[PDB]
C-alpha cells in the first residue's frame, strides 16, 4: 500500500479525516481535526485496530522496538509518537506531519492499526514525571479510527 486513510469519531464533538502517502522511506500524514478545545491534542498510533470497547480497545502506543515515550523527533520514542496536533479558537486542527519511522508496509506498518487524539498537550516525555514516559500525560481519548488502504 502506498495510500491509506483514516476517519475518526468519537461519543462527543471531535471528528476528523486522516490521510497517509508513503514517500521515500516516510510517511506524509495530512488532514483536519474538528470540535477540539483551542491549543496542543496528543496525536498517536496505538496497537490495536480493536473498537469493541470505544478508543479503550486500541491498547497502548504502538511500540514494537520496546522503547519509552518520547516526541517524533527523539531517538528514543515509540513508533506511533506523532506529538501534539493544534486546535484554533474554533476548534480545527490542520495536520501536516513527515514521519520517518512509522510505515504503511513491513513490520512498521500501521494499516489495521488505530488513530488516537487526547484530550491533553502531548509533553514529549520531558514533563518530569513518570506517566511523561508512558504517554505524555496526554490524559483521556477523545475519537478515534482503524486505518484503512485508500485507492
Ligand atoms: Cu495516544
Ligand atoms: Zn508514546
Amino acid at each position: 500500500a502506498t495510500k491509506a486513510v483514516c476517519v475518526l469519531k468519537g461519543d462527543g464533538p471531535v471528528q476528523g479525516t486522516i490521510h497517509f502517502e508513503a514517500k521515500g522511506d516516510t510517511v506524509v500524514v495530512t488532514g483536519s481535526i474538528t470540535g477540539l478545545t483551542e491549543g496542543d491534542h496528543g496525536f498517536h498510533v496505538h496497537q490495536f485496530g480493536d473498537n469493541t470497547q470505544g478508543c479503550t480497545s486500541a491498547g497502548p502506543h504502538f511500540n514494537p522496538l520496546s522503547k519509552k515515550h518520547g516526541g517524533p523527533k527523539d531517538e528514543e520514542r515509540h513508533v506511533g509518537d506523532l506529538g501534539n496536533v493544534t486546535a484554533d479558537k474554533n476548534g480545527v486542527a490542520i495536520v501536516d506531519i513527515v514521519d520517518p519511522l512509522i510505515s504503511l508496509s513491513g513490520e512498521y506498518s500501521i494499516i489495521g492499526r488505530t488513530m488516537v487524539v487526547h484530550e491533553k498537550p502531548d509533553d514529549l516525555g520531558r514533563g518530569g514525571n513518570e506517566e511523561s514516559t508512558k504517554t505524555g500525560n496526554a490524559g483521556s481519548r477523545l475519537a478515534c479510527g482503524v486505518i484503512g488502504i485508500a485507492k
